RNA sequence: GGGGCAAGAAGACCCUUUUGAGCUUGACUCCAGCCCGGGCCUGUGGGGCGGGGCGGCCGGCGCAGCGCACAGGGGAGGCCGC
């Protein structure tokens, strides 16, 4: 509707499933705020870390393909690459190109299978929307995955969990109380700020309430 | 008193003038006057009745399902008594 529309600001995160004392695993956050998806870096603002270094969020499965490049990177993890190249049937017909599983917090899509790569195996590898980044067949990938996992864009937010102060805090020690996570987005750029109800919540180990 | 076309008097008769005046109308172009609406002056109320801001209340089967998963969902933890 309008940029500081959402006057309140997230304020109290520690309201989900808090029961006796922990919704979660622990007092871990997943409570959040959700995006309308009309951007997906200017208008909700990709994030420059939301707290001190924390972990890669969902915890999504470690089964990434894109290409093997030096095997000493991940071979024995298959992290860098997994053996779907046998079923090369993928580019003539898309059989088997997502069916394994959508989990991953990237489908890395490299040049190894460019062959395969078009919209199947290219933008839409994983159905459920994220942002993969391959290096190259010439140097390692692996390594490299910063912009992604671990710090997450706010079109990532109907989709994942979300940190944003976790419920140990008693009333709110986010928005102005921490800026790490809220900083960047005062308002959602040309968006209007609001975006679905008071909040998303989209909590995990919890009900996903949407008000 | 026959004439001096005797004198009046820059003919009002009939024209002409890109000369007028008084009058008329259903000429052209308009103006006072009046009627008619909307504002302002110009407050304080009661309503009807829609709107309209708040402002509760509930939603929700391709379900292949553990089961009207509405979608958006999601974890394997807690506190329905999983």
């Amino acid at each position: 509707i309008n940029p500081e529309a959402l006057n309140k600001h997230i304020a109290e995160i520690i309201e989900r499933a808090t029961n006796e004392k922990p919704r979660k695993f622990l007092e871990t956050v997943e409570l959040q705020v959700g995006l309308k998806g009309y951007d997906p870096k200017k208008d909700p603002r990709f994030n420059l870390p939301l707290v001190l270094p924390h972990i890669a969020k969902q915890n999504l499965k470690l089964c990434v393909i894109a290409d093997a490049r030096d095997a000493d990177r991940a071979k024995k993890l298959g992290l860098n690459y997994v053996e779907i190249e046998h079923l090369q049937q993928f580019n003539k017909d898309a059989k088997q190109i997502k069916k394994f599983a959508k989990s991953y917090d990237v489908f890395l899509a490299s040049k190894s299978l460019i062959r395969q790569i078009t919209v199947y195996a290219g933008p839409g590898f994983t159905k459920a929307g994220r942002t993969p980044l391959p290096l190259a067949p010439d140097e390692d990938l692996e390594l490299k995955v910063l912009e992604c996992k671990s710090k997450v864009q706010f079109k990532k937010a109907v989709g994942l969990n979300w940190p944003i102060g976790n419920v140990k805090m008693p009333a709110s020690e986010i928005a102005q109380n921490i800026m790490t996570t809220l900083n960047f987005l005062a308002t959602q750029l040309k968006k209007g700020w609001q975006n679905i109800k008071t909040v998303y919540i989209k909590s995990t180990m919890g009900p996903s309430h949407r008000i």
